[PDB]
C-alpha cells in the first residue's frame, strides 16, 4: 500500500527532522516506493516535516545545461552558440539525472532558484533568497555559493535510499582543500541578464574529481570515498522514509571531515 504523507512525516520525525531545520535531499524514488500522490507526496512529507520556519535547498541543476558541449572549449562552438536555449530559472526544468523528485521540488509555489545554469539549486522557506543567491559562474559548490550559506545554516543532509556519492556538499571540501593536483574544468553557460542571452565562460573545479585518482567516470570519486568513510566512522541517526534506508547528516561535520580527508591523504 502506498506510503501516505503522514507516514512520511512521522518517519521524518523519528530519523530527526525538526521543526525549523535546513534540510538539503537526496533521494532514491525507487528506494522509498510508491507513495499516495507520487513524488508530490514525499515533497509535501519534507516540507511539513521542516514547518513554516524551515527550509530546504536542493541540487536541481538544468535538465539542458550545455556542459558536455561547451568543457574544455574557450568559448561556446558556434552551432551551440547560436541556438542554445538562456538559461531561464522560471521555467528550465531541473535535470533527472539527479533525481526525479527534483522537478517537483522547483516547481513548488514559491520555490526560489539560483542562478548557475549548471549548479543550479532550489530553496523553499523563509530563508531561500538568501540561500540561492549569489550563486555566479565559477563559484558552483564552493565559497560564495549556496551549499556554503548552507553549510553556514546548521544543514543537515537528508539521504533518502541514497548512496554516499550523492553527497553533493561534499564538493565544498573539494573547491577549499589546500592540495596539489587539483583539477579544473572551463565551460560555458547561456544566461539571461536584462532579458538578453549572454554567454558566460568560466573555470571552476572539476566537480567530476577533484584529483585524477578520483575523475574515473564510473567512480569512486572523493565525494563517495569520503561519505562512506565518514559514515564508517560516525553516529548518524538511520530509519526508514517509505521503503529506502535513511540518513540524517550533519553538513557542517561531513565537510569538516572531508577537508580533513583529502588533506591528510595530498601533499599541500
Ligand atoms: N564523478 C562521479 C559522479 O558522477 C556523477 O555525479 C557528478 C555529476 O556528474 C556532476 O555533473 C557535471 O558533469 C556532468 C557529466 O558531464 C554533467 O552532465 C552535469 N551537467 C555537470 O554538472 C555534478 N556536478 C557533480 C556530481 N558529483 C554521478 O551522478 C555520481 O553518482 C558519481 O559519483
Ligand atoms: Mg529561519
Amino acid at each position: 500500500t502506498p506510503w501516505s504523507k503522514s507516514e512520511l512525516v512521522r518517519q521524518l520525525r523519528d530519523l530527526g527532522v525538526r521543526s525549523g531545520d535546513m534540510v538539503m535531499p537526496h533521494v532514491s524514488l525507487r528506494a522509498v516506493g510508491p507513495l499516495a500522490d507520487g513524488p508530490q507526496t514525499l515533497v509535501d512529507a519534507l516540507i511539513e516535516a521542516v514547518g513554516p520556519t524551515g527550509n530546504i535547498l536542493a541540487f536541481v541543476s538544468w535538465r539542458d545545461s550545455p556542459y558536455e558541449q561547451t568543457l574544455g572549449h574557450d568559448a561556446p562552438p558556434a552551432a551551440i552558440a547560436q541556438s542554445w536555449p538562456a538559461f531561464d530559472p522560471d521555467h528550465a526544468p531541473a535535470y533527472p539525472g539527479f533525481g526525479a523528485i527534483n522537478e517537483f521540488i522547483r516547481t513548488y509555489p514559491g520555490c526560489r532558484r539560483s542562478a548557475h545554469p549548471d549548479a543550479s539549486m532550489a530553496a523553499i522557506g523563509p530563508d531561500a533568497a538568501w540561500l540561492v543567491a549569489p550563486h555566479e559562474m565559477g563559484a558552483a559548490y564552493g565559497p560564495r555559493s549556496p551549499i556554503a550559506r548552507f553549510l553556514a545554516h546548521a544543514g543537515k543532509i537528508l539521504s533518502i535510499g541514497a548512496g554516499p556519492d550523492a553527497v553533493t556538499a561534499l564538493h565544498y571540501a573539494e573547491a577549499v582543500a589546500r592540495i596539489e593536483g587539483k583539477r579544473r574544468v572551463t565551460y560555458s553557460m547561456p544566461l539571461l541578464r536584462e532579458g538578453k542571452r549572454v554567454w558566460v565562460t568560466t573555470s571552476d573545479w572539476d566537480s567530476n574529481g577533484i584529483l585524477d585518482e578520483y575523475a574515473a567516470p564510473d567512480g569512486p570519486d572523493a565525494v563517495e570515498r569520503i561519505a562512506r568513510d565518514y559514515l564508517a566512522r560516525t553516529r548518524v541517526a538511520q530509519g526508514p522514509v517509505g521503503g529506502a534506508q535513511s540518513r540524517l547528516i550533519d553538513a557542517a561535520d561531513i565537510v569538516s571531515f572531508g577537508i580533513e580527508w583529502l588533506e591528510a591523504r595530498h601533499a599541500a
